[PDB]
This record gives structure tokens, C-alpha cells and sequence, in this order.
């Protein structure tokens, strides 16, 4: 930020990248059981957009793949 006192207002997301990738992604893997969708296949399939798609790759990027609940 490199400020100080300021006065703006703003949506955040995060936990709706979670809520909005795992929700597809449950949905893409529904439609491919056998193969477990990702980031970019739910982009591509447009469930999902470029912000949802790497806000949500950037969750599996903090630790190691441990989490993302679809294959990155």
C-alpha cells in the first residue's frame, strides 16, 4: 500500500475463489468422474473465469497442491 489513512471501499475474494472453482470443479468431475478437472479446464469450459481460475490457482501455489480441491 505504502499509505497511510485512507478512505475506499471494495468487494474481496478468495473465499469466493474457493466457493466458486470447488462448486464447478465438483460439477466438471460430475460430467469427468474418471479425470479430475482443473483451473484450466474449468476456465476453458467457461464455468469459471481467468479471475476465478487464477485466484484459485494461486490458493494451491501458497503450500504445495495440498489443497486444491481439483487437480490444480
Amino acid at each position: 500500500n505504502l499509505t497511510k489513512q485512507k478512505d475506499a471501499v471494495s468487494d474481496t475474494g478468495t473465499a469466493a475463489v474457493v466457493k466458486v472453482v470447488e462448486s464447478q470443479a465438483e460439477l466438471y468431475e460430475l460430467k469427468n468422474t474418471n479425470e479430475k478437472a482443473s483451473l484450466s479446464k474449468l476456465v476453458s469450459s467457461g464455468n469459471i473465469s481467468q479471475k476465478q481460475a487464477d485466484s484459485y490457482k494461486a490458493y494451491y501455489g501458497k503450500h504445495s497442491g495440498e489443497t486444491q480441491t481439483v487437480a490444480n
